[PDB]
């Protein structure tokens, strides 16, 4: 475009993959990069306030293992690399494909039922309601049109989802977190995130939590105003951010899912299997066969998004 935000939105949207157009770009899981990597401080959890059974029943590495960091001039800004226990992201991009965008949900729709669609739809050959899906909103739901939440409107909130983002809102020190409303999304290699202010509500104490899974991305994180120049960062499948207080004012984007380096492809830590035998008290269950197929074939070529917050 024009101004500093806008530059580098373009830049980041048109880059070619494996140059080294992206030698700036933040990797938190790589820990030379110029301005970006000397910003990358430790952010220190609260190892404590989350016991290895609740690690463990969320599907998460114990927090005492887990890295998170923060960025200098961004406060209230947390970013954690893939914590999940190796396989266990599955179990959270089936939850959002199959069961979360069912109707007792709201969708941007709202076999004929979705998931024995894409079942048939993954064995005949070569639109599917699968592949149309672009949001669904879980808990207190969100009116697009209202712009803001309601007591009638609302689904119980999953309960899998809620006990994660607690323990990981519970870990940055937020222990007491309630999960009540969330937005799901689902994006394409082509998906583009504009740059945006995230609607303010006159308390911003709370946490925002965000998780991704499947290909990468390159999220923007910029000032208060939409003049200053943002820095980059990778989102890889599993990590987690979480935006409270002062960062939730700032200026954001995501310019680029970047494809699989093969064209079509998983990444790396979506290679290890869910667990055979779970244990009895997990949140996480079994994932079958015929839903773990049309998982990998849809993330071949996408990003799925969970943002999870309080609202009440
Ligand atoms: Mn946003």
């Amino acid at each position: 475009g024009e101004d500093a935000f806008r530059k580098l939105f373009r830049f980041y949207r048109q880059s070619r993959p494996g140059t080294a157009d992206l030698e700036g770009v933040i990797d938190f899981s790589a820990a030379g990069k110029g301005p970006g990597a000397q910003k990358v401080i430790k952010s220190q959890l609260n190892v404590s306030s989350v016991s290895e059974q609740n690690a463990y029943r969320a599907g998460l590495q114990p927090v005492s293992k887990w890295q998170a960091y923060g960025l200098k001039g961004y406060p209230g800004f947390i970013f954690i690399p893939n914590p999940f226990l190796p396989g266990y992201q599955w179990h959270w991009v089936k939850q959002c494909l199959k069961l979360y965008s069912q109707k007792p949900n709201v969708c941007n729709l709202d076999t004929q039922d979705l998931w024995e669609q894409s079942k048939e739809f993954l064995r005949y050959k070569e639109r599917s309601l699968l592949e149309k899906l672009r949001w669904v909103t879980v808990g207190y739901h969100y009116n697009w049109d209202s712009k803001k939440y309601s007591a009638d409107h609302y689904t119980p909130f999953p309960s899998d989802l809620g006990f994660l983002s607690e323990q990981v809102a519970a870990a940055c020190g937020f222990e007491d977190f309630r999960a009540e409303a969330g937005i799901l999304n689902y994006y394409r290699l082509d998906s583009t995130l504009g740059i945006h202010v995230d609607r303010s509500e006159l308390d911003h104490s709370k946490p925002l939590l965000s998780f991704s899974f499947g290909q990468s991305a390159i999220f923007l994180l910029g000032g208060l105003q939409r003049d200053e120049a943002p820095t980059a960062m990778f989102m890889h499948s599993g990590d987690i951010m979480i935006m409270s207080g002062f960062s939730r004012l700032l200026n954001h984007a995501v310019p680029r899912v970047l494809p699989n380096p093969e064209g079509e492809g998983l990444p790396h830590c979506l290679e290890a299997p869910l667990p055979a035998v779970l244990p009895r008290d997990s949140m996480v269950e079994p994932c079958s066969m015929e839903d773990w197929q049309v998982c990998a074939s849809y993330l071949k070529t996408a990003r799925v998004n969970m943002t999870v917050r309080q609202v009440l």
